[PDB]
């Protein structure tokens, strides 16, 4: 019994975790990441992004991504590959470049084709385009939007599908898990890609939530079904629930309830294929400076010891 076994019993394809290459020298860490009772799927937190894979123009660098795939392969875990086109973690040669539509499309397509071809057959899913929207539902004024216009999004999907016709292609974003202008805009991006005639198989809902401010199971489920209704599968792709510090028993209990609701929403939704937590131990959680004051976001603590949230996830998965 563990998260992945429970998830699969309920019909999900996996419960899984992200990781990153600096953690892999920690053999105790790796032993639990490799426990397929809890994790049937791995995401590389950083080593398949554009800054990692094409840090200078045309210079593809796959060793760190390959090391994560090799670990997953050894363990019999699925991969989700993350992420091709994104405004963040973009090398300066792209973000600062002097582009025309043709020249940026060439470089963007070259990035996709090379990365996706290299990983052909190794990935369950690709996050093809990440965080294309602002909070108010406008397009982000990234280099792609400013130079190419909205077509960059369906072109990226079409390019990925040409390189690897069978991997599931996802649009991934945060703050699209509750209703609002941003979730509506994410729906409209799905419709727009499909109308262009490009393949989109999934919406990735990052699920970076806050303890005590997490959307209810009911709200989350409703929003998932708003996506599945458009003809895509859905997954929670980067789940973590940071709490306002310091940690307390009451907050740990609330955090358990919050995680429980997310797992239950997925299990309740036909077409929700799985949940990936954004790493699994607080020691390696993602808490950048903009969230100073928050922390302890994950189901195991910094000592690799389960927190109440682990039991909350199990309950939410019906175990
Ligand atoms: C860039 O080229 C694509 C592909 O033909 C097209 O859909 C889009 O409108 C173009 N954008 C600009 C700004 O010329």
């Amino acid at each position: 019994a563990g998260l992945n076994t429970a998830a699969k019993a309920k019909g999900l394809k996996y419960f899984g975790s992200a990781t990153d290459n600096p953690e892999l020298t920690d053999s105790a860490y790796v032993a639990q990441l490799s426990n397929t009772d809890d994790f049937g799927q791995i995401t590389p937190g950083n080593s398949m992004k554009w800054d990692a894979t094409e840090p200078s123009q045309n210079s593809f660098s796959f060793a760190n991504g390959d090391a994560v795939v090799n670990l997953a392969n050894k363990n019999g875990q699925l991969m989700r590959c993350h992420t091709l086109v994104w405004h963040s973690q973009l090398p300066n040669w792209v973000s600062s470049g002097s582009w025309t539509n043709a020249t940026l499309l060439a470089a963007m397509k070259n990035h996709i084709t090379n990365v996706v071809t290299h990983y052909k057959g190794k990935c369950y899913a690709w996050d093809v385009v990440n965080e294309a929207l602002n909070e108010d539902g406008t397009f982000r004024n990234s280099v792609f939007y400013q130079i190419i216009g909205p077509a960059y999004i369906p072109i990226a999907f079409a390019t990925a599908a040409a390189a690897d016709p069978d991997v599931k292609l996802y649009y991934n974003d945060y703050n699209i898990e509750y209703s609002g202008a941003k979730a509506t805009a994410a729906q409209n991006i799905v419709k727009m890609i499909k109308a262009y005639g490009a393949k989109i198989d999934g919406v990735g809902l990052q699920a970076h939530f806050i303890v005590g401010s997490t959307p209810s199971q009911s709200d989350l489920t409703t929003v998932l079904k708003g996506y599945t209704a458009l003809g895509v599968e859905v997954a929670y792709t980067e789940l973590d629930i940071k709490m306002q510090l310091p940690s307390t028993a009451a907050k740990l209990a609330q955090q358990s309830t919050d995680f429980q609701g997310v797992a239950a929403a997925c299990v309740s939704t036909t077409g929700c294929v799985g949940v990936t937590i954004w790493d699994w131990t607080d020691k390696y959680s993602w808490v950048p400076s903009v969230f100073q004051g928050y922390g302890a976001p994950l189901p195991w603590d910094e000592n690799y010891v389960k927190k109440p949230a682990y039991d909350g996830l199990m309950a939410g998965l019906g175990a």
